């Protein structure tokens, strides 16, 4: 099979977050409240005069709410979008998906996503306890998921449903959230927050390459109509993931009690790294077939 | 909160198979064909004259097929029975399930089961390759899963379906396969086969305790009609897992080409350790209310 796939599979034990930092709970050991939860630097409205007009404790509440929000959306994306695409591959619904190397690589990724959910849930649970947050609004359905659920609405054919689920998961795993890399590299925020994002980024870097490899091999074995449908839904999913939703922002701002939240969000760079998906598209021989305009590779990538 | 739960959560990092034997795939490194896959000592028809009349290679195909059969049923059990009950706990439908300690303990078990699946899949893949087994049906739908789908098909009400899932999952995680314990301690079979089962047994012992605490905690928060539904389906589930099924062994004997297989099967202990579910029943205070005769806990327990 793919030598690259072979490598990623053999490398998993020494790379994986679950193997090498199972004791993440312990990282809250000697917590210090005075370190912030989220970097002000990457807050798009950090210097909006209405944000500066607020109380220092309101600004901190916003920083904290954005961190928690970030975590909630990571868990939702994984559970609703990424894992179901991995689960379909393991279920053998695609020809060539019975290959023992494809199955090994994907099942390893499933173990990782299980651990990612665990780390992010612990992040939320520990932040809430330690910052004394009794009840915040969890509320909004992921926007990416809403868009996916609309695609599937008028789609009776199971084989076509499966292509869509596979594509949405592939995009999700090959387009890296800006906040993942930015939080990973930040030395000003809580050490466990930068740790968790660092561990997650290390696994996700691997998942991106696995997906490029797996999708190429599956596209190769798909019938003509599966192939066309894959190329069809690619730009849709890609546009869904390129989209920025300010709606999350408004809610946090309003929650921390900041006056003129609507003007801040109105008056208002966190672009995903699409490089993995560019690589995926190219490996399909579709570097002329997909109606999507790839954002130029981000500086942190 | 439950002290036991607190315990198992803190111990998970040093206990979990995924942390301590993630490089299980390397374990095929010095493979020796001469060592059997399965212990003749625990094969029920090992001393049957018709099985003794077979050619040596045919006895070996049977031993190997039973090992593969075992692994296939483990994966099916984890994916169709156990995981869906853990997944229901995490998605919040039961009152009290929002508790952070229950969430930590169950998400840890989810990570474990992902890895159990990985280990068993590898076991099959490596066996098929090395024993040069190219064609084989996975064939029969799980008997316990068939029984489950039967019970579910006549439930129009989602809340009732939820109880059955939970309970079926609960019984699966508290009633230990004899094969799991018998293979773990066997010094005569391939060392990876006894390794895989030993690692899975370590994790499964903790899962049974977790499930006892979680179930008790969730039963307490349930409404009256949920209480009743849990109590009613417990003996139904216990019976499925107590049920001996001979159908798979028949296929193995036929696949191997053993003459008089039917008569060997018709002529035909592998009882689970129900001690875990015994403790669960007593933790619910339900000793008088469930109609099930627990077997005397096995020597290996």
């Amino acid at each position: 099979g793919s030598a690259t796939l072979g490598r990623l599979v053999r490398a998993w034990p020494r790379r994986a977050a679950v193997v090498n930092k199972a004791d993440i709970l312990d990282e809250w050991a000697d917590y210090d409240t005075l370190v912030p939860d989220y970097p002000l630097e990457i807050v798009p409205f950090a210097e909006h005069p209405l944000f500066l007009a607020a109380e220092p404790h309101q600004r901190q509440r916003v920083l904290t709410g954005m961190w928690i929000g970030y975590n909630e959306r990571v868990i939702a994306t994984e559970q609703l979008i990424a894992e179901p695409a991995f689960d379909l591959v393991m279920h053998g619904v695609f020809p060539g998906s019975d290959d023992p190397l494809i199955r090994k690589s994907v099942q390893q990724a499933i173990v990782d996503e299980s651990f990612h959910t665990y780390m992010h849930m612990l992040a939320i649970d520990r932040t809430r306890e330690l910052r004394k947050i009794s009840e915040r609004p969890p509320q909004p359905e992921l926007v990416t998921y809403r868009r996916l659920r609309r695609v599937l609405a008028d789609m009776p054919e199971q084989w076509e449903r499966d292509i869509a689920v596979l594509v949405w998961g592939a995009v999700a795993e090959t387009c890296i959230n800006a906040l993942l890399a930015l939080l990973a590299r930040d030395a000003t925020i809580q050490p466990m927050h930068s740790l968790i994002t660092t561990l997650h980024l290390r696994d996700e870097t691997a998942h991106g390459s696995i997906v490029v490899e797996v999708v190429r091999e599956l596209y190769a074995r798909m019938n003509e109509q599966q192939r066309r449908a894959l190329v069809r839904c690619l730009p849709i999913a890609l546009e869904a993931f390129a989209e920025q939703d300010l709606s999350a922002l408004l809610l946090e701002l309003n929650a921390a009690g900041i006056r003129g939240a609507e003007e801040i969000v109105g008056d208002l760079r966190l672009v995903r790294d699409f490089s993995g998906a560019r690589k995926m598209v190219e490996q399909l021989g579709l570097d002329d077939a997909v109606d999507f305009d790839f954002p130029e590779r981000p500086d942190w990538s």
